[PDB]
């Protein structure tokens, strides 16, 4: 029993300490009023974690880290009932998506991130429709899109606004999918509706791979 | 309420007369205690008398009568409940003669017959191990009776009027109940022909013949029997524990630590077969679902042409077992996709002379089509080649129809 167990065991439970509350913390720095509180109880643990003691280390830390913990669990209760309620006071889903881009980072934390499905559900409605409405449009070919006549009034190649029309698509398409998953999580295919919007945008993605057009012309 | 003042009285009176361990009056003292005490206590054993005829008064089998014999335990220092225990000894020994035959009767029924085989297979017990707890659990139940006789007299019950019949019984359905020959039998077929049935691990896939009509083949790995001996060999260790041959418990490691990739592999080709067989009996999806087909194909190609890949093994498996997990999802995905196709097509001789009826169901064939196009399925255009042209018969056959019609309208 090589004496420096309980210390390395002490200083990886510390590690945890520093990187958890180091974290959480630095994730408050994309902010109602309990940072500072959070800090306390950071600081709470840093003054009775008594310059980290052996024995009475054990014996009375535990009870200090519990503590801290535990004002975390508050901290948590008071931020997920929170942004609950500025969710859903939120009139327009384009600011739901704000809040939710708006705290990206803290919906990792299992705890927060439990109680969110509802309302997750009512963005993935919005993002399908918009992919499908996507789909319609994109179903509509370029030479027949009304905008190729407008772009064409702007002077530009049929190849061109052609190309930039797909592109754009493109890009629309690619702004949906971050929306996507900063929604979801980055665990995001994972989810149950995740990896099918994922083969739909790869596989739209590939009907959008324009290289051709430009070979052939 | 009315034998406890009295008990009480007779202890109390009890305690002074002992005179407080008066020893040189051990007569006087104890002596005494018993004249008074044995009277009064014996008093107590009339009322006590009452429940000896409660004891058959109260049950009609042997269980419920040997709970209240053990309910009188302080009765057996005092051979007074031994008369009426010597009448109900016949009934007693009878009723567990009654009990110990039905046992005969259940193991009569041995383990492939009764509903313990159906039951021990469910709960995934080898039938080596159902049989054998089984038949441990009635060797307990046996003894357990046994157990019973032994409080019933003691050592009387052996040599007893009938109790002699009783050994009799117990001796035969011990020697009925006996596993060492099935411990005897496994390690017997197992180090026999499973020598070798142990690590079959290395030619992972294997071509077959299936003698039906047309005499097909199909796939099979090398696992069927060796996952259950390796659960026989882990319920007979924990179970009983026996001097198991440890080369055998050696080759179930080395069998447990390459069977969960044959597990996937093993419903990997099942789903397939099932996929083929689904496939196969439609003859339209064929076209499109050609390409995934080849490609499943490919990598079960590429899957059968090696045998132990020691070092690739785990992304084959995975990969195969989301090659054919999309196939299926594919297969499933186009047969609903079809009948919705279908019911517009079928349909298309229905809403009689409606054109905007006609444009909307059109609209929604093709809006499947265009979920036909994202997941590509293989040689799309062609299908819809042959769609168009039976959509061209129905549509013309309407319209003509039609047309006979309204130049009767227009006469």
């Amino acid at each position: 029993n090589p004496a420096h167990r309980k210390l390395q065991a002490r200083l990886d439970q510390m590690r945890k300490f520093r990187r958890q509350h180091e974290q959480l913390r630095a994730v408050i720095v994309r902010v109602a009023n309990a940072i500072e509180e959070v800090n306390l109880a950071y600081e709470n643990v840093k003054e009775v974690d008594g310059l980290d003691v052996s024995k009475e280390g054990t014996e009375a830390w535990e009870a200090a880290m519990k503590r801290y913990d535990e004002r975390i669990d508050r901290v948590e209760t008071r931020i997920t009932a929170r942004l609950r309620d500025q969710l859903g006071t939120a009139k327009n889903a384009n600011e739901m998506f704000r809040i939710f881009s708006r705290f990206n980072a803290l919906f990792v934390r299992p705890h927060i991130r439990g109680a969110i499905r509802e309302y997750q559900t009512q963005l993935i409605q919005r993002v399908k429709d918009d992919i499908e409405s996507l789909h319609d449009k994109f179903k509509v070919q370029y030479p027949q899109s009304q905008a190729c006549k407008m772009s064409h009034v702007r002077d530009l190649p049929p190849v061109s606004g052609s190309i930039i029309w797909a592109k754009q698509i493109d890009r629309q398409l690619t702004a949906y999918m971050k929306r996507v998953e900063d929604v979801l999580g980055k665990g995001w295919e994972n989810h149950v509706e995740g990896q099918k919007l994922k083969q739909d945008g790869d596989s739209f993605r590939m009907k959008l791979n324009t290289q051709e057009i430009f070979d052939d012309w």
